[PDB]
């Protein structure tokens, strides 16, 4: 149907279909009486891997044969989505599938609505990576992700009356058609024990073992015929594990699996848990074993980081420093300083918040029972960098502390942000105020020692997911004027500059809005019964719900709205649909409130004769990827209005930006990168830069001020107080209330007002389409730079040493 | 290269190897230079499968257009061993597979060793299982067994030191090339709960659910098409199950999933554990559920037993009966005395066992708890069996009580036992002997209640896996005598009879387990180190380990020979391979000591210069479905030597009679057939009949008069006690001293002397190697009797009242 979606040739079509109703008799045992639309996802499924498999083993064997510095991307998240799409995508199938599975009498877009979301993350970090994996494949680069197979993934949201309850995210129940184990690559990864001292050295041992197995999942390049591994490893029990007495033995393996179980979705505050430690090390511990084997199977350790690059995604995978120390020293024998020099030039640390809350800083009682060796590696690392700072900065003995690996207090605590600078050749922050933030304050020490260690790699998202897929219509328009090339070099955008005065694609921008709009407002009747205006603006904040990312701003205009409505209800005011999404993390109690706050609202808002259609508040239920392709291309409004300095990056700003919605936003991460490449005029700014964050926060933030000054913020909160939008419960509220009064960390009345009158400028400005559509293709054109493959050949070349290449690979 | 393993034609071959290349490359993501073993093995089972599909696919396609009656095999063991060469030697691919792989440069044998037993099993009862499933689908039958899919089966047995250790049977650690899940078929059962009495009838309410998985592996007639469903359940706990508080809900899934982890391994003492009776329970709510799901997809249940049969293999999914009750009288609203007409009308019931710690006996408490509407259903079928009872023989009080379903006393059991009898049409034992001792003994009463109910099914084996696959050398010379109808008429083997006079045959039987022998030999040296001569008598007693059984007194007669030898060292006696396997139950401590009493023996006797390669004792580790297929082809004798009254039938016995080993045996179970159907003069029997051994005990048991009144017995007793067999464990063996001296419910003493005297004359026959052959050929010609297609052609006329067929379904 569409170009950019590939050639569905006669030969090929064929091919596909009798290789889909192979699959279906052979690998489902179905015919077509008795197939359900499970069956038939999965038929085709099982088709399009058969594509990738002769270019996954050629791409692995040509690594092996070229020997190129291999790149391995830790994380703990990978947020994948689904895969069926992509994959097409990738390969230039889609057409094809289409056409095949049509002439099959089957609708391709229903089959790909049955596979479940990989949920293998919380959010941006989560995302971020499987975005890089994208990229690093695109750019050919000899990359690996590793991870953990989390069995469930994180949660399901339903929401009960008007509260979020989660349910567990059993993802693999009906099994996954896009990974391979592979239990020859299976590893021991040890737990507690003692450190014994010889002769020779320190020897670990009396440990517990728990075996790594890995399952292996491709990642294809943008019809490059790439495809990399992402490996992610499953937790398994060894058989003499444990062993009436019997029973309960084979019963007790459980606990040595439930190590890979679940993802912890706790986002916003970090817990000192054991089993999240575990987990950290139980994927450092398989990885590290199997890099090195790898490297082997090419003694010379000098050789290892010119053959080896490690890319720790947050301080998640910081025990990878401790860990390859110990191979280096306990078990291949090198001695302390070169096995550090190794390591150094190996790391690499990527931060992804500033938020202290979110900081790890392990208690060292957990550390020493669980991984008694690491604790004393640790302790070494700290002693040696302290004699460094020392000597850098003599006499600065408050610095001493500050810098320290190790925290005194009541529990003493390893901060493992600060072992990772100390054993990192570079440490980046994920936009350019964020790495500014990082060398200025909570780095600031590291920096002053070390300042070549600290770079900016300002975040990306892939243009393959994130318009290909999610947007076709928009894909395509582009393509007809500038043609395929951009969709691998994003930038090529900016031709689109010269078409911001052409009536005819002014109107093909428009009208592929519209149809998102018409396709995402159909969506909602269908699955939710839930009905809005296809004709009103699509105002929508979609992410995790957090207090810095304020949703609790946009409630607050919201109600404005409804006032405004209500005091002069016979006025014009320009339609909105707004909506909200997002998990709050199950223990977060704030988080919560404020999901039963937007429920509320729109139990008020959505019933009221007055209001009519002219605003509706829909909480967007269970956002995750598969979502955002839905909700993201549909949106006229991008919310991104997180306190000034608390945002690192943000990434569903980018993909906003890339589908064609304006922005409401703060000066805060890549917002402001954002507003730099599209123009100030092109960009709804308002609120508080950093330094008036700052300014705010010497003379003590009172919120009272803002209350006793704003007559319209007033009404708001007496509403709040005394149950105006909770009848039955009249102070449902209070805790909400109290914490904007009293302890608001984000400082979420300081810019209401400025947040009000910027709404207001935006709807001005959608009253005249033509005008809104011009500033919306002067942010598509302009936002190339957020490509990811920009971000990863950034990497490539300021952090990892390698080149990256557009070249194909045969087929 | 043998004519019974079917045709290598050119297309075929050329075929297999280009449908095995296929699947190493798409199915197994592999290429020739990176394949392990593994990989080889996993290309060509999925090669194999792919033949059973269609006939699969048709087999089930037919039974839903023919609505035959459908028979339904429930058991809680189905002891299946491995899969592949099965599934070759059905669908006569052997030569054609042996042939392709030869070609690709493989040795098939080598890959069959891959595979993992499908140990769902202990032993006898489970492989029963296993026979009649190939039988039921070499017969033509509608019928499908429904059993658990165990995570882990019988444990794998580790001798360390002499003793057994138990490690965990991981046996899908892998993946399981022959089930397919069918999540489509997901089923909900219930546990705890409580009994509302409505005006509309009772209701259970507030249960805990557990789902049920159904995984299905396709069981292949021999050479007729037909490919019958065995479906295994799979615990799976529903996803809002439980729903930090988070984390630790995710987690106790496993509680729910736990049901379906483990095979219990205890076949010696009945224990009334809750884990065990939620396992019952799971197999019957969900197999009853689908049975009558199908049976609806045909609100008229007279109909039903025309349409359906459930076999209660044993006791274990007793709960059937009340299970159907409640469905029928709760769910439908029959009125009580139809559903149970249909109840008995559909069910029957097999006994293997008259020991009475073997018998289910679960505390009421228990069945309260977990099942609170199936207690008052068994208290109901109590009630008006009673009454039935007490109109029968009015006055006799006593009859009632030892009747009752109902056992009075320090904790009320329900005797399930008693309930298989009342809510079934038909009861069988499994050999003439021991159905007769049901009918005079522990059912006495039953039986004058109700003697149409009591029948009689004499045990079998498949002629397929227990000839044809594990002794291809045999069936082909007797193939070329015979042709090959035999295989599927087992009866046929009687023309055999005519060829005991026949040289040429008489040296090809010889041949033929020499060449058995070597092979074994070979492979016991290989994998295990172990030295053997083979031309020395191969004496060899395969089972479970319990007293029962009298491993013991093999045991005595060896030392016997060890002291006869030690005593007089140059006279020549005939040299002997005396072999011992079985696996005890890890609670069962006299099991455990039995077996280090083995191997101490053969620490002393297998390292004695003067001894030399005239007798060695070896214990066969691991003992499974695998390993007898190896070891009884290889067998000259065969010890089946249970007290008489003790082993109900015994299958081990069939298996060595048509693979050419002479019996040592007593007139036990299926023993007595085998003896009736070769002739007494062609089998080795000794020792008490049931008669001398009720007699015996009416006198009551005294050992020590046979300590006294046996100087050779008493000198092997003085040597246990001594610690001749454990010097630096003096006394390790008092347990099994005290045992036969003071505690011996098996008599080993009373047999003692019969035993050794009738081991001379079997010294005796094997002096003469023609004699010997012509008294084994006069066994393999009389084991028709005991193929398991006769005992199922028996079920199907005598009890499910179904016709079986011969015919081929199209291909
Ligand atoms: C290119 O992309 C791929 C990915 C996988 C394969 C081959 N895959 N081949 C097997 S056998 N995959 C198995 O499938 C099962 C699902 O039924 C999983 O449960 C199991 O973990 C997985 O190893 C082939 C190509
Ligand atoms: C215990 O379980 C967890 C789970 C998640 C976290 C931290 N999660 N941290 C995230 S999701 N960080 C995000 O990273 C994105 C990519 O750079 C940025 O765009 C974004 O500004 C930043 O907030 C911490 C602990
Ligand atoms: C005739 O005999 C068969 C049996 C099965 C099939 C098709 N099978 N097709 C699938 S996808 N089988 C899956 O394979 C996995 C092993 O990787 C298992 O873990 C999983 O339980 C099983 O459902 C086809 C024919
Ligand atoms: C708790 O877990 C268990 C496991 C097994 C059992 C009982 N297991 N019962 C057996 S294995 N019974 C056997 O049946 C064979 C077939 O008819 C007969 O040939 C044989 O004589 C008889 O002993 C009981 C409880």
């Amino acid at each position: 149907q569409i170009s950019v979606r590939g050639l569905a040739g006669v030969e090929n079509v064929t091919e596909l279909k009798k290789n889909f109703n192979r699959h279906l008799h052979f690998t489902l045992v179905k015919d077509r009486n008795v197939a359900t639309p499970r069956d038939y996802y999965f038929a085709l499924a099982h088709t399009v891997r058969d594509h990738l498999v002769g270019r996954w083993i050629r791409t692995q064997q040509h690594y092996y044969e070229k020997d190129p510095k291999r790149i391995y991307y830790l994380s703990l998240e990978f947020y994948m989505g689904r895969t069926l799409q992509n994959t097409m995508v990738n390969l230039a199938l889609e057409n094809a599938c289409d056409e095949a599975t049509y002439q099959l009498g089957l609708d391709m877009e229903e089959l790909e609505e049955i596979e479940e979301d990989a949920g293998l993350g919380n959010g941006g970090l989560g995302r971020l990576a499987a975005c890089f994996l994208d990229s690093m494949a695109t750019l050919g680069l000899a990359a690996y992700g590793y991870g953990i197979r989390y069995e469930f993934g994180i949660f399901n949201q339903k929401i009960c009356g008007g509260w979020q309850m989660e349910e567990a995210d059993d993802w693999l129940r009906y099994g996954n058609p896009w990974e391979k184990a592979r239990p020859e690559f299976t590893l021991p990864v040890h737990f507690y024990g003692r450190v014994e001292h010889t002769s020779q050295g320190a020897k670990w041992v009396d440990t517990q073992v728990v075996l790594a197995m890995p399952y292996d999942t491709p990642v294809p390049g943008y019809r490059n015929n790439v495809v990399n591994t992402m490996r992610l490893w499953s937790a398994k029990a060894p058989n003499d594990f444990n062993l009436g007495g019997y029973i309960q033995a084979v019963l007790d393996r459980n606990l040595a699996e439930n190590i890979s179980r679940v993802l912890y979705p706790n986002d916003n505050f970090f817990e000192g848990k054991e089993l999240r430690l575990k987990q950290e090390y139980f994927v450092v511990a398989a990885t590290l074993q199997d890099i090195i084997r790898r490297f082997k199977s090419s003694t010379n350790f000098d050789a290892f980081p010119d053959k080896v690059a490690i890319q720790l995604n947050d301080t998640h995978p910081s025990l990878a420093i401790p860990e390859l120390m110990r191979v280096l020293v306990d078990l291949e024998r090198l001695d302390w300083d070169k096995a550090w020099e190794v390591t150094v030039k190996t790391c690499a640390y990527t931060n992804h918040t500033v938020l202290p809350e979110a900081l790890e800083r392990w208690p060292v009682h957990l550390l020493e029972t669980l991984l008694p060796r690491h604790l004393q590696i640790i302790y070494e690392i700290n002693q040696r960098f302290l004699n460094r700072v020392a000597a850098a900065f003599p006499g600065d003995v408050d610095r001493l502390r500050r810098m320290s690996l190790v925290e005194e207090g009541a529990v003493k605590r390893i901060n493992m942000a600060h072992l990772c600078i100390a054993g990192s050749h570079a440490v980046n922050g994920v936009a350019r105020i964020h790495s500014e933030i990082l060398k200025k304050t909570i780095f600031k020490d590291f920096y002053e020692l070390e300042p070549h260690k600290f770079q900016n790699k300002t975040n990306g998202i892939t243009p393959r997911r994130w318009l290909v897929l999610c947007n076709p219509g928009l894909a395509e328009i582009i393509a007809e004027r500038i043609g395929e090339e951009y969709i691998s070099d994003l930038d090529q955008l900016r031709k689109l500059l010269s078409y911001v005065d052409d009536e005819a694609f002014i109107r093909d921008v428009a009208k592929v809005k519209q149809e998102n709009k018409l396709k995402f407002a159909a969506y909602l009747e269908r699955e939710y019964k839930v009905h809005i205006n296809p004709n009103s603006l699509f105002d929508v904040q979609v992410k995790r719900i957090h207090e810095y990312k304020r949703q609790l701003l946009n409630c607050l205009h919201v109600i404005t709205l409804y006032n405004r409505i209500k005091k002069e209800p016979n006025k014009f005011v320009v339609p909105r649909t707004v909506m909200i999404g997002g998990k709050a993390a199950p223990g977060y109690h704030m988080a919560k409130m404020i999901i039963k706050l937007i429920t509320a609202i729109g139990d008020v808002v959505n019933h009221d004769p007055v209001v009519g259609d002219r605003l509706r508040v829909i909480f967007l239920e269970n956002y995750r990827v598969s979502l955002a392709e839905k909700v993201i291309p549909a949106a006229d409004l991008s919310e991104q209005i997180s306190t000034a300095g608390t945002e690192a990056s943000g990434t569903g700003n980018m993909k906003f930006m890339l589908n064609g919605a304006l922005t409401i936003g703060t000066m805060d991460g890549a917002n402001v990168e954002m507003a730099e490449e599209a123009g100030e005029e092109n960009f709804f700014i308002f609120g508080m830069r950093v330094e008036d964050v700052d300014r705010l926060d010497q003379r003590g933030y009172n919120a009272q001020e803002y209350y006793d000054r704003i007559p319209e913020l007033r009404q708001i909160i007496e509403q709040l107080s005394s149950g105006f939008f909770s009848p039955k419960q009249p102070d449902l509220f209070k805790d909400i209330v109290n914490m904007l009064m009293h302890h608001d960390r984000f400082k979420v009345f300081a810019d209401y007002e400025e947040y009000v009158k910027c709404q207001e400028r935006v709807s001005a400005l959608y009253k005249n389409p033509r005008e809104w559509t011009r500033m919306v293709i002067r942010n598509i054109a302009t936002s190339g730079k957020f490509s990811s493959d920009r971000t990863i050949a950034q990497y490539a070349r300021e952090i990892w040493g390698v080149e990256p290449s557009r070249q194909r690979l045969p087929a």
